[PDB]
Formats: C-alpha cells, sequence, structure tokens
C-alpha cells in the first residue's frame, strides 16, 4: 500500500534510492521533475531494472487533441498508467481515456489537491470533478492525505471498488495511517528519498501501518 | 503577432515546418507532444538554429514544490517562458514566478482555456484566476480564441499594459483579426503545421490581419 513518489532528478540518485527500497513497494510514480532532467527512456528503464510498475504523474491538463498526444507518447515509453487532471472538463479527460483503452492501460484522475492553494479553486470542484470520473467510468483516483475529510468524501463519491491513491504523506503533513482509512495505497516522496537510510524510512512507514 | 504551436511529434518534420515559416514569426511554442517525443534539448535546438524565442507550452499544474523543479529544469532546457495553470492556486503560480525571478525569465498564466470542457470548472474561475495574477505581479497571460467576448473580459481585467497571447485560432474555431482586438498575439498550431504549405497557410493568416 506504499507507491514512491521518485521526484529526484538524477538518474543515479534515483536509481540508488529505488533500488534500496524496492523490496518495500511495487509501484513507482514518475513525474516531469525526473523525466524533464532524463528523458522519458527513464521510465523504460525502471520499469526493466525494478520490474515495478510504472505511474506517469503527469497531470495531463490540455485540450483533448493535445491531451491524446501526451497520452501516446507516455504509454509508448512504458508507463503503465497516467495521472490525468479533472479541471479541464470532461472532453479532455475522455481524450485521455481513449488512448488508455487504446492501448491497454490506465488513467487515474485527480479530484482535489494536497497543498494549500488546492483550497482555492479546485476543492470547491472536487466532488463534481469525482462524480465526473464516476460517469466517465474511471477506476482509479487521486485524493488528499491532507484532508482526510475531503478523501473521504471523495471516496464516498467513488465507491469502495475504485482504487483511490493519495499523496501528501510525510513532508506535507499527512498520516499514513488515518490516511488508509479511506486511500488504498499512500504515495510518499521526500520522507523516504531525502531521509539518510531510505530503506529504513520506507520500512518505518510500512511499520507503522 | 503570430506564435506557432509546434506540436508535431517528429523532430524532422517539425523543424521542416518551423523552418519554411521562419519568415512569418519569432516565437514558437513547444510543448509536450514534441519535448515527450524528441526530449528537452530540442528547445535549445529550436532557439539556435531559427533564434526564435521559445515559450515551454506545460501547463505547470502541481504542488509548489514539484513546479519549482519542473521550472527550473525547463528555464535550464533554454526556454524563454513557460506557461502555468492558475487553477491551482496561488502559492503553485508563486512558486514558478520565484524560479523565473532566479532564472531571469518569464512565466505565463493560463486563465480560461479554448476547448468546450473549459466551461465545466475553468471558465467559472478565470476571472478570479486572472485577478490572482495580477494580485502576483504576473504580465503574460493566455486567454481563449474560441470566446472573444471571455478575452475581453480577461484583457479589462489584466490590463492593457499586460501582455495577452491566444490560441484556439483556426482548427478550433476561433478568427485571427476578432482574436487581436483583445489579444496581442494568436497562437496558430494545425492551421499552419497540417497545411500543405505551412510558409502560404502563415502568410494567409498574416495578410488577413
Ligand atoms: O495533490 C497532489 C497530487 C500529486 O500528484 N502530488 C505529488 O505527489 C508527490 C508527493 O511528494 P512528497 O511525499 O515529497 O510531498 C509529488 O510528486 C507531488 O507532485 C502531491 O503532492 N499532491
Ligand atoms: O486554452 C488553451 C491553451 C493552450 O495552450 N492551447 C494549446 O495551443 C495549441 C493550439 O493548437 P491548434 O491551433 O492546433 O488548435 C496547442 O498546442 C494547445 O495545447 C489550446 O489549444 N487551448
Amino acid at each position: 500500500r506504499l507507491i514512491l513518489a521518485m521526484d529526484l532528478m538524477n538518474r543515479d540518485d534515483a536509481l540508488r534510492v529505488t533500488g534500496e527500497v524496492r523490496e518495500y513497494i511495487d509501484t513507482v510514480k514518475i513525474g516531469y521533475p525526473l523525466v524533464l532532467s532524463e528523458g522519458m527512456d527513464i521510465i523504460a528503464e525502471f520499469r526493466k531494472r525494478f520490474g515495478c510498475r510504472i505511474i506517469a504523474d503527469f497531470k495531463v491538463a490540455d485540450i483533448p487533441e493535445t491531451n491524446e498526444k501526451i497520452c501516446r507518447a507516455t504509454f509508448k515509453a512504458g508507463a503503465d498508467a497516467i495521472i490525468v487532471h479533472g479541471f479541464p472538463g470532461a472532453d479532455s479527460v475522455r481524450a485521455c481515456l481513449n488512448v488508455a483503452e487504446e492501448m491497454g492501460r490506465e488513467v487515474f484522475l485527480l479530484t482535489e489537491m494536497s497543498h494549500p492553494g488546492a483550497e482555492m479553486f479546485i476543492q470547491g470542484a472536487a466532488d463534481e470533478i469525482a462524480r465526473m470520473g464516476v460517469d466517465l467510468g474511471v477506476k482509479n483516483y487521486v485524493g488528499p492525505s491532507t484532508r482526510p475529510e475531503r478523501l473521504s468524501r471523495l471516496r464516498e463519491i467513488i465507491g469502495q471498488d475504485s482504487f483511490l491513491i493519495s499523496p501528501g504523506v510525510g513532508a506535507q503533513g499527512g498520516d499514513p495511517g488515518e490516511t488508509l482509512r479511506f486511500a488504498d495505497a499512500i504515495i510518499v516522496g521526500r520522507s523516504i528519498y531525502l531521509a539518510d537510510n531510505p530503506a529504513a524510512a520506507a520500512a518505518g512507514i510500512i511499520e507503522s501501518i
């Protein structure tokens, strides 16, 4: 129930830390901090080297036509799933779902975000974004560890069968145990990758739950 | 007043079309369709080969800490400016502005989007996103060619001194002339890059205005 957010920017460090904590995870979330620094080939390298599933956290948030192109390039690169913003609307999300269907991959819909600024505009639209996901057939979602009451409401909307992962654990203030009352898995970045001993940090999280 | 949205996915085609229309533009918008296919080095290559300013259209839409990393990698790659979503809130936008200040670069704030789905959630928050930009000191904005009445309202909020660029011209239905009544420059992608003669398409747009 632990997903590593590998946001280190250099390949050697990213490979070192991921290898050190492999026994505690099975899924690695790779985003733009690593991809824009080392290239899209890093996805296939990780997939092969560690045998872990890769979620490409690209927060896709463009018009339908561009979203289609982004998803196609991402799945061609070997990603198992891609995270997509729901705020740009149903057509933009559907474009991602269509490419995922064509390529036998998955889409994760980001509903409410975990940082303070999410309260400004995203929070007020989050319940509706989650309902839109349900209506579009989305089965994978992302919700905030920093607001468990919101994570609870989001879980209520998507149902128990939907898969929900949650970032904001550790560095941002979220708690592993409380978050897992509602989410199926927690995403952890800095608490593990900036630790003096990443494996010890990961093991500690796995034990606390 | 014409910016090329270079969304072709292969380097050879992208280089061919951009070179053919160079005399009609001075700024190229490069997004993820090209970057995720050919790598971040394509930005410096274009900048050197064509001597054009490059706007990295990455629709940055993450938490502050990740946005900082994305902006740093993007400016290190040579981009002159980066497009950032305002929907995730002020802290996320400020993180981008701080990196731009540190690196002597610019941030463009995306307010309302041009596609149909933008009406679902973005449109209702767009005026407030634009006001947030003004309050944060943002001087560069993106608004929709497909809704000139909204582009007018956005221009009203940001003032005449702010720089406003606008996509949705051509393929999405927007008109060059009407859009330029409010925007300083128009962004055009498919109408030019999918044309049998891109230079002829660009020249035709430049003439119609
Ligand atoms: O609402 C959200 C959605 C995210 O994807 N994330 C992401 O999850 C990760 C959390 O990292 P960290 O554990 O270091 O705070 C980062 O990669 C971040 O971009 C987030 O923090 N909040
Ligand atoms: O609201 C917006 C913001 C954008 O950046 N864009 C972008 O501007 C370009 C418009 O391309 P086109 O002229 O082919 O429709 C694309 O790169 C797209 O991602 C848009 O279409 N609408």
